[PDB]
């Protein structure tokens, strides 16, 4: 097993997974590492057990199906794998805790948010839909454009959104185009 965690890089109080080489600390893991459970597979193996298990499901999807699913244990879990693939990249400190707003010439969001919040609302099962987690993660990139305007600190908000994005296409399989 890896040394580090597999989010965020750091060595600590680390839960390794039993099926394959990587560990987590408790809380970087999503969901939190499960109190017993011998032996334990991270959420990297469950996400590919789904694929391996239904071959087809990695075919082309269109995106607006994807957004009308419902939040059954599968969506559920690719949505919180999406998660931890944002939380992957070191960028997305900017974006974890509740932010404020107090700029010269910019006023605040009506709508905050930030990843914590979404990891709490997935926790509690408060999203009914896929569409439901999509709007609040691009929520939280919109927001910080709309916020620092032409301050080069936007570039964050597009370079976090991007890794999402693209994390988005590939664990729901969406239709490739040009
Ligand atoms: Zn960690
Ligand atoms: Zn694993
Ligand atoms: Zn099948």
């Amino acid at each position: 097993n890896s040394n580090i965690c597999e989010v965020c890089n750091k060595w600590g109080r680390l839960f390794c997974c039993d099926t394959c080489p990587r560990s987590f600390h408790e809380h970087c893991h999503i969901p939190s590492v499960e109190a017993n459970k011998n032996p334990w597979s991270c959420i990297f193996c469950r996400i590919k057990t789904i694929q391996e298990r239904c071959p087809e499901s990695q075919s082309g999807h269109q995106e607006s199906e994807v957004l009308m699913r419902q939040m059954l244990p599968e969506e559920q879990l690719k949505c919180e794998f999406l998660l931890l693939k944002v939380y992957c990249d070191s960028k997305s400190c900017f974006f974890a805790s509740e932010p404020y707003y107090n700029r010269e010439g910019s006023q605040g969001p009506q709508k905050p948010m930030w990843l914590n919040k979404v990891k709490t609302s997935l926790n509690e099962q408060m999203y009914t839909r896929v569409e439901g987690f999509v709007q609040d993660m691009r929520l939280i990139f919109h927001n910080h454009k709309e916020f620092y305007r032409e301050d080069k600190f936007t570039r964050l908000g597009i370079q976090v959104q991007d890794i999402f994005e693209k994390n988005f296409r590939n664990i729901f399989a969406i239709q490739e185009t040009s």
